[PDB]
RNA sequence: CUUGUUGUAUAUAUUCUUUUAUAGGUAUUAAACAACGGAGAUGAGGUGCGCGU
DNA sequence: TGTCTATTTAGGA
DNA sequence: ACGCGCACCTCATCTCCTAAATAGACA
């Protein structure tokens, strides 16, 4: 098992940024030249070239002449079958005797063999390897006819198994048999995939070979692997290099080759590789031959890599507890009662609730609600509709917002004075959160608005479309992203981002401190896969009013509507400027609708920057060196099913049979659900139960393995809501809904 | 070399910043508590703006 | 010439 | 809604982190 230290050189290096914009344009000439010939050149006639040129009797020579590689294109090399380093040696030796990237030295006179041979162009091959041993096809979407011709149905049946994972015959008898039970089914789409279901039984394997085909095929038009412009880094692989410990010192030095001879680098101590401890040795005995040169913030760092024991535990099943994850009420929900049983825990809500300025502000049911939450233990008082009224002058929100923040700051104040350090150090975490998140939305905002303004500004004329040989030119000669007024806003929102990291690191510990601390052995949580949700909150911009919906000819006094567009006109969410003879000149956004669309980048936005998805990974890093392992769950019906019951609801459409219902009739409102318990509360429960319960176990989540660095102890072995559908009805965990 | 990175002060000034305003930048003041496998690339998504329908 | 650094090679049949 | 082009960000996934022998260069 590796690991990496980071260390600052602390005097003046000579790698500086041409040093590594020469390793960088290298690395895009050798791919560039890759790509190009990535079918064109077969790897014989490169192994034949190597063998009359240079007569070597070798095994890289010896092994692309033989008949099992010797006719296959290029790009053969990097698949998993061929030889590592003789399809290494076979490019790289072919690459050098045609002088292919156009090498002239670098700067530095760095040894070739560590700066081209085991530097740039490892990297490239490594690179190559990566998109060719996971080689996927682009399908566009289309929609079919019932007189459609069949490599039509034939190609569209390669894009549903693309997107949805339909490789197995049953595969498709859930999928359909999910999106079939709904009530009211959508009869324009169920048609569509039972008519593909009818080609997957009939042409299964003709399926697949036309799928790696044609992904061979789209290959030829891969732009290639290319290193971007901001990566300033330079990699270097070198077998015979010392690191010793600077003499009277906490820091290290570094002797590589340079120009022939030894170069002193100095570096200065981490607390990670300190004196007495077990990491210095690990480090000096066994550090490996990568050495990456990294430039950050103006300021050079050097990463090694060494051999370090892992003694992660495993999952012990004697004491677990779920989490779930919102935004509205609370970041964290935990499946736990507060009976003041957690030591070193301090609730918030329970604090919240003590005083009677903020219950005043809270309605019968607010108050009863917030109640409800303050039982159980919770984490980080995020409130998603407080917050916003930060944003929002005008909003309902204001004043309780104020009272919030002011009850929190004060008792920030008051664990500062009493020098409980770890509650402190939450508290501030929390309040620093809220308001880095509203300072990252309105960077966000100001940038939307400054790239509209240049866009505009600039003008843009096309010929025609559908390709770039006819948009207009200074699209790509003058973006937006090289503009001065760019770099700094995507610099301050790189700064509001990673105090927000920081703050959300802080609070898991806590957490997990908090957990660990108490006895608790697993931590069960989603598996949850991705927090892009679709922005559904629609709001119709100005042009797809006049050049979509058609409203630019409409009559001012009498507008044909358009189902709840009507709505919107009838709201003051739209200026519409009018015409002469009784129609729409132009339109306008009124401030009301335009706080309205703020409300929904604001909320679309705060799935995204705190990362919703990667909470489980925070708590999987804490478990590497923990007590408490974390085990993932499938994240699906858990905030529909009842936690007491351990039943899903299904209930019956017209003259139908068990169907799923509508989650809008199991969560009347987010904060509470059919049985009683909250919503959250309900949820966490359910996740539980997973990993509590061994008959569960082994069917939702996958067995114990070996412990593993950055791995949980238990993760999920289906993926898909229709896949978790299926396997709860095996076990009858379905109740009828009245 | 009481040594790297990140987070944590509603601390003191500020004719600084509504392009971080319960927060930052600009200089000062203090204490620790934590976490720390890095780099590159590929792919899938979402979202913003422009141009056409 | 001796020591030090840089370059070549690594297989399965 | 769609297409198209220019960018930003979040997630999953993969590669890779060796070692010996010999050739060349300089003192
Ligand atoms: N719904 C709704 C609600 C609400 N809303 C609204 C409200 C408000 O309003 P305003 O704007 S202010 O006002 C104005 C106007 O409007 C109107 N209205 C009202 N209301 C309404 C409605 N409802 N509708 C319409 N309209 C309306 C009137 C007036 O005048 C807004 C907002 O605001 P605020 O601030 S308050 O906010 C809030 C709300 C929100 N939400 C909610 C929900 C939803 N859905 N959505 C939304 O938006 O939020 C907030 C709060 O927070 P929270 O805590 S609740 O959070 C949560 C939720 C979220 N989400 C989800 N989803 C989504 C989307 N789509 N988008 C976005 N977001 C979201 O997130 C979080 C999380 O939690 P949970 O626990 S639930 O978890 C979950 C998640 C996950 N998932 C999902 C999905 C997907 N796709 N993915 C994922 O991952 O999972 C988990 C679990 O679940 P469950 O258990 S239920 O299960 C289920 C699901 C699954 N699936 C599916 N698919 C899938 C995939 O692919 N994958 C996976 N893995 N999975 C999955 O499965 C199962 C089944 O399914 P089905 O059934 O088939 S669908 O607005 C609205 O609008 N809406
Ligand atoms: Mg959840
Ligand atoms: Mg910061
Ligand atoms: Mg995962
Ligand atoms: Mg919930
Ligand atoms: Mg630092
Ligand atoms: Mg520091
Ligand atoms: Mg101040
Ligand atoms: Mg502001």
């Amino acid at each position: 098992m590796k690991k990496s230290i980071k260390f600052k050189v602390k005097g003046n290096c000579p790698i500086t940024k041409d040093v590594i914009n020469e390793y960088k344009e290298y690395y895009n000439k050798c791919s560039d030249w890759i790509k190009n010939n990535l079918t064109s050149i077969t790897i014989g006639e490169m192994a034949k070239f190597l063998q009359e040129t240079l007569g070597k009797d070798v095994a890289y020579i010896s092994m692309g002449l033989s008949d099992e590689w010797k006719d296959k294109p290029l790009y053969h090399l990097f698949t998993k079958k061929y030889h590592t380093n003789n399809a290494d040696n076979l490019l790289y030796y072919y690459i050098k005797e045609k002088n292919l990237d156009g090498y002239k030295g670098n700067t530095l006179n760095i040894g070739n063999t560590f700066f081209r041979q085991f530097g740039y162009f490892k990297l490239v091959v490594s690179n190559y390897r990566t998109k060719i041993r996971t080689l996927n096809c682009e399908i566009k979407r289309k929609k079919i006819d019932a007189d459609s011709t069949s490599e039509d149905i034939e190609m569209q049946t390669m894009y549903e198994i693309i997107k949805h994972n339909l490789n197995k015959k049953t595969d498709w008898d859930e999928f359909i048999s999910y999106i079939e039970n709904v009530e009211n089914p959508n009869i324009d789409n169920i048609n569509r995939y039972k008519l593909l279901r009818k080609c997957f039984c009939e042409n299964e394997n003709m399926i697949k070979n036309k799928l790696e085909l044609l992904s061979i095929e789209q290959l030829k038009n891969f732009g290639g692997c290319i290193m971007k412009q901001h990566i300033n880094s330079m990699t270097l692989i070198i077998q015979h290099f010392k690191i010793e410990e600077k003499e009277n010192s906490l820091g290290f030095i570094l002797n590589l080759p340079l120009n022939k001879k030894q170069y002193q680098i100095e570096l200065w101590g981490n607390r990670q590789v300190n004196k007495g401890t077990k990491e210095r040795d690990a480090f000096l005995n066994t550090y490996g031959e990568n050495i990456v040169f990294i430039i950050n913030n103006d300021e050079l760092y050097v990463v090694f890599s060494y051999e370090y024991e892992l003694e992660k535990e495993e999952a012990n099943f004697v004491k677990t507890v779920g989490l779930d994850v919102n935004f509205k009420h609370a970041f964290f929900v935990t499946s736990e009662k507060d009976n003041c049983h957690l030591d070193g825990y301090i609730n918030l809500y329970k604090y919240l609730l003590e005083h009677d300025e903020f219950t005043n502000l809270l309605t019968n049911d607010e108050k009863k609600d917030y109640e409800e939450l303050s039982k159980v233990v919770t984490f980080c008082p995020f409130e998603n509709q407080l917050l916003f009224a930060r944003y929002n002058k005008m909003s309902k929100f204001c004043k309780k917002e104020q009272v919030l923040s002011k009850l929190l700051y004060a008792l920030q104040k008051q664990l500062k004075d009493e020098n409980r350090t770890k509650e402190y150090i939450y508290v501030s975490c929390v309040n620093k959160l809220r308001a880095k998140y509203v300072s990252y939305f309105i960077l966000k905002e100001k940038y939307y608005e400054k790239q509209k303004e240049y866009d505009i500004e600039m003008g843009f004329v096309d010929d025609s479309t559908e390709s770039k040989e006819s948009m207009d030119k200074r699209r790509t000669e003058f973006p937006f992203r090289n503009t001065p007024v760019a770099n700094e806003l995507l610099s301050k929102l790189n700064n509001v981002q990673q105090d927000i990291n920081g703050c959300l690191k802080n609070i898991i510990n806590y957490i997990y401190k908090i957990f660990e601390q108490n006895g608790y052995k697993i931590v069960a949580l989603e598996n949850l896969e991705n927090s892009n949700f679709e922005k559904k909150q629609v709001l119709p911009t100005i042009k797809s009013l006049l050049k979509y919906h058609k409203l630019e000819n409409q009559n001012v006094n009498d507008i044909k509507a358009s189902d709840k567009v009507k709505e919107y006109i009838e709201n003051g969410y739209y200026e519409l400027i009018t015409n002469e003879n009784n129609e729409i000149v132009d339109a306008k956004y009124t401030e009301k609708g335009a706080m309205k669309v703020k409300n929904a980048n604001f909320f679309n936005l705060m799935m995204k920057s705190l990362h919703f998805a990667s909470v489980k990974d925070e708590f999987v890093l804490l478990s590497n060196n923990g007590k408490t392992q974390i085990a993932l769950v499938p994240s699906e019906f858990t905030s529909q099913m009842d936690s007491t019951d351990h039943c899903l609801y299904m209930k019956k459409n017209d003259k139908g049979k068990l169907v799923k219902a509508d989650k809008k009739e199991v969560r009347t409102k987010q904060e509470k659900h059919i049985n009683g318990l909250n919503a959250d509360f309900n949820a966490a429960n359910n996740i539980k139960y997973i990993v509590e319960n061994e008959v569960w176990r082994e069917i939702f989540c996958t067995r114990p393995k070996k412990a593993e660095y950055n791995v949980p102890s238990l993760d999920t072995t289906k993926k898909g809501p229709s896949a978790i559908l299926h396997m709860l009805k095996k076990i009858e965990a379905i109740k009828i809904l009245e």
